[PDB]
């Protein structure tokens, strides 16, 4: 099975092509900008995302918005993520942390599914902590400084394969897939 | 003359009336919450608000978008000043400030005004400074730890008519004033 993957993050297509893929899904990769809102939550830009582009883009197909929370910074940078790592960086962030007690913080990813006009939506979640180090050169941005619960490594010393089995990436994959199976065999 | 506002921000509300209602011109805040998308510019944030407000609210109608850009941050926090101050607020910019050599920074404000179907955008900004210390009471947001070039004070230690008469957002409301002036009679 096709599924088009509206987003210009190459990131993103690997890790979720190389999860998909396994399973006879082919991900194809539209760059096709859309308006992301400005929200509270990852599921409402993913909401707005998916009701400005059916009807613009080929079916089915899929969007997909995450970000990371950090605790001692009261969720920040969040929803906008992408904004603040090309701003400040990884050093920008490790600022903020020096003397930081809690490191704990969250990657979230959220996964919009749009077929047969009904949209859907598939989440996951991973816990971890920032590192006081930036450490690896794989996967992309704040990768270099988040380290999963449960693990040394931080998501950048990962291959593909790994980070998918531990990230909220993987996680909302799960969730997705695992929805393709029984409602779209 | 009377203006519809769209926004929830009292403290623009007052600002914007203060200094339009010297001229004759009533300002009135309408509570419509609308779309503010993600964007590296703040006249592209008001181009859609606008285009999706027409034909929902009373006519002629103002919004207006903001923010803070600090040099040594790459322009962060900017488009997304409202989300940083709730999240890191002022001590967070402090601290990413620390032993910033560079302190320059500049506060940028766009109006966006439609009429009889057509839009027209305003601008404003004013450079400055971020301070090692927050002081003042007035204002709202970054006042306190903003001082506009050429003065020995922040924002936040200025009246609402002393802000505007160096501020941004009084820049663009100079600009918006004397279009309405020749064209609105
Ligand atoms: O909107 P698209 O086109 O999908 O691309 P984008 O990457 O610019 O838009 P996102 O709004 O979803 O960006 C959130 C940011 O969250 C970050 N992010 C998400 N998943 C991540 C992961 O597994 N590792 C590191 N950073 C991640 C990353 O910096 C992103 O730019
Ligand atoms: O969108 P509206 O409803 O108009 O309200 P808002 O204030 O939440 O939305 P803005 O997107 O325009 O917010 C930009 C932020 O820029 C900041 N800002 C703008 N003008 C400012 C000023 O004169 N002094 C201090 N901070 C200011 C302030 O923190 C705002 O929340
Ligand atoms: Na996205
Ligand atoms: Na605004």
């Amino acid at each position: 099975m096709k599924i088009f993957f509206i987003t210009s993050n190459p990131g993103k297509v690997r890790e979720v092509a190389n999860f998909l893929g396994t399973f006879g899904i082919e991900i194809v990769q539209l760059k096709h900008e859309y308006p992301e809102i400005q929200a509270e939550k990852l599921e409402d830009v993913v909401d707005f995302g998916i009701s400005w582009l059916k009807g613009k883009v080929p079916e089915p197909f899929m969007i997909e918005d995450s970000g990371l929370f950090i605790e001692s910074l009261k969720g920040f940078p969040g929803v906008y993520s992408s904004y603040v790592y090309r701003t400040i960086g990884l050093e920008g962030i490790l600022k903020l942390m020096e003397g930081a007690e809690d490191r704990r913080a969250y990657f979230k990813s959220v996964i919009g599914f749009y077929i047969d006009g009904k949209a859907y939506k598939f989440s996951g979640v991973t816990w971890g902590r920032i590192s006081n180090e930036k450490r690896g050169t794989h996967g992309f941005g704040y990768d270099p400084i988040f380290i999963p619960e449960g693990s040394e490594k931080t998501f950048a010393e990962m291959t593909i394969e790994e980070k998918n089995a531990l990230s909220h990436r993987g996680k909302a994959l799960k969730a997705f897939f695992e929805w393709l199976k029984v409602n779209l065999k």
